[PDB]
């Protein structure tokens, strides 16, 4: 029935492919140590960074990656057989809890099971506590179901080091000092305010969640946005040409070629900034296409001066890297820069080799390589009537920076097997269109973070100082996501490109080696990206 | 004002009550109320900068 000696659940796993739904059940073996010695402590970054925050005696389940949910073949069969997919509903189950005590009886350490020790488990569904989980973090659910998963210590941003800096001395209150105020109005969160469960070995718990999100599109456009037309018909439109290069000139009109027709569809947005590669040795300064210094109006961030035009505190571009936070990749709809923004490793905690994979391959023609703008004649106009031309002029130029504009249509980046699934959309009042250059699906309320700490069992002391019993929790978590899928249909005659393994460069991959080392892809193609062969009529 | 949400500044022993002679006409009294104490606002109240 129930008790210390009957299991709360069993190992579930596998996948079910279906026409309208895919259901991926996954179970892992996890354990949570005592984090930070059961205490909230101020977290300050070493080196030069002004990030300051709280380190928390808690740890959390991060379920956000694809490769954690799909196996390599479940991924392949997913991307090959389906046009698009999104999650519908997720159900996590935390069970088979076991709490072990760590005692050192001698030089040796012995691990004996202490019943009646609890574990705190808290799912924040309302997101009342800071959501500090980031996509592209190394603490997600392991892709190998037989690897044990160590939960990650939780912590959160609190205040900005250089926005608390100036004149914050506590001698007397300064109400007009704005940096004094930022530090005063900075929050501090404690997870013991919240109602949450305490479980023992016999107890279990589970959580359900219903996604509301966009899709993940697996099909490619074979045609440029502007190239889809019929050369067999002649167009009705003419293009203007200046004739005499002077004031007496006028535009003379001649018909476009059938093979060159104008279009109403602009290129999707992009920023032509590739990020800083200066060979800077500091890893914590901002190296990124767009670095953003958040400072409130009265504040002085790091070393700041007043621009005398606006009389506002501003920074030099070199100092800003200290005070600011990069955003990458910003390339958005430009596929020419795919290689710039994303580079990542699959292998967690492996000091053996880097195995850095970069997104090289995109065959989707709805994403553009370059945009050129051409504003007139190649030679400046003479101010007199008659006359011949003038000083030479730059007719054409590359547009590096393409912002959002009407009639823009593009496709999001192809995602590999190991990417994050979703990203937390900010709780700000205003949002523009959601397109993530890392391919993630921003959601207003993503799955609530599940926090775990180990109940604190005190040790009586004569000195009355805090002494806690050293013990940890291990258990089993089953994450079952239900995925809404769409099978593709096409009238295309020719065969599509399917993400075969034959294109892999390394023969032995997704398999263990002699010593048990699981071989993972070091390349983006070997990660079986989406948007490969399935053609999409423009 | 039945809830006395406004200052009750009426004092007993004021000369503005209803006349005892029913044939005398009665001039209502102008209303006013205490606000702050002159010597408790006095010192260093200069508005140059906030002193909390």
């Amino acid at each position: 029935g129930s008790g210390v000696g009957v299991s709360t659940g069993g190992w579930e796993g596998g996948t079910l492919f279906g026409d309208n739904r895919v259901i991926t059940v996954n179970t892992r073996q996890w354990y949570a140590p005592i984090y930070n010695g059961h205490r909230y402590t101020k977290l300050e970054g070493t080196g030069n960074t002004f990030w300051k925050g709280i380190k928390t005696p808690w740890g959390y389940f991060n379920f956000n990656a694809y490769d954690s949910h799909f196996s390599p073949q479940d991924w392949q069969r997913l991307t090959n057989e389906y046009r698009r997919w999104r999650p519908k509903k997720m159900m996590v189950k935390i069970y088979n809890l076991q709490i072990k005590q760590v005692v050192t009886l001698q030089g040796d350490t012995l691990y004996n099971n202490d019943l009646t020790a609890g574990v705190h488990i808290f799912c924040d569904g309302s997101h009342q506590y800071p959501y500090s989980q980031h996509p592209w973090d190394a603490g997600t659910m392991p892709e190998l179901p037989y690897k044990v998963w160590l939960l990650e210590n939780y912590g959160y941003f609190q205040f900005q080091g250089d926005l608390i800096d100036t004149s914050v001395d506590g001698g007397s209150p300064d109400v007009e000092n704005v940096e004094k105020e930022i530090a005063k109005s900075a929050p501090f969160y404690i997870l013991e305010n919240a109602n949450h469960e305490v479980l023992r070995t016999g107890e279990e718990t589970n959580f359900h969640f219903n996604f509301d999100c966009g899709w993940v599109n697996n099909d490619r456009a074979y045609c440029p946005l502007q190239a889809d037309f019929n050369p067999l018909v002649k167009t009705r439109r003419y293009f203007a040409t200046r004739n005499n290069y002077n004031n007496s000139g006028k535009f003379v009109y001649t018909r476009y070629s059938p093979y060159n027709k104008p279009s109403q569809w602009m290129p999707g947005p992009s920023l032509g900034y590739i990020g800083n590669t200066q060979s800077a040795a500091t890893r914590e300064q901002a190296l990124g296409p767009v670095t953003v210094v958040t400072a409130p109006p009265g504040t002085s961030a790091y070393t700041a001066f007043t621009e005398q035009q606006s009389k506002t505190n501003q920074q030099s571009a070199s100092n800003a890297t200290w005070s600011g936070y990069d955003v990458s990749p910003v390339n958005c709809a430009r596929s020419g820069f795919d290689k710039i923004g994303l580079a990542y490793d699959s292998a967690p905690e492996s000091e053996l080799e880097e195995k850095i994979s970069i997104r090289d391959i995109d065959n989707d023609m709805s994403r553009w390589g370059q945009v050129f703008v051409q504003d007139g004649t190649n030679k400046e106009i003479s101010n007199d009537n008659t006359g011949q031309g003038g000083n030479t002029r730059q007719n054409m130029a590359e547009l590096k920076n393409v912002w959002m504009f009407p009639n823009q249509a593009w496709d999001s980046t192809p995602i590999s097997r190991d990417f994050p699934i979703w990203v937390k959309s900010p709780n700000t009042d205003k949002h523009t269109l959601f397109d993530s250059s890392d391919g993630t699906l921003p959601m207003s309320h993503p799955p609530g973070t599940i926090f775990v700490k180990v109940a604190k069992i005190p040790i009586p002391t004569q000195t009355n100082t805090d002494s806690y019993l050293t013990l940890y929790v291990t258990g089993q978590v089953t994450c079952t996501i239900e995925w809404e899928v769409e099978r593709f249909m096409t009238k295309n005659w020719r065969p599509e490109s399917k993400n075969d393994v034959s294109s892999f460069r390394d023969a032995f991959l997704y398999t263990v080696g002699a010593d048990g080392t699981y071989n993972t892809p070091e390349r983006f193609l070997e990660g079986m990206p989406t948007r490969r062969g399935i053609n999409k009529t423009l």
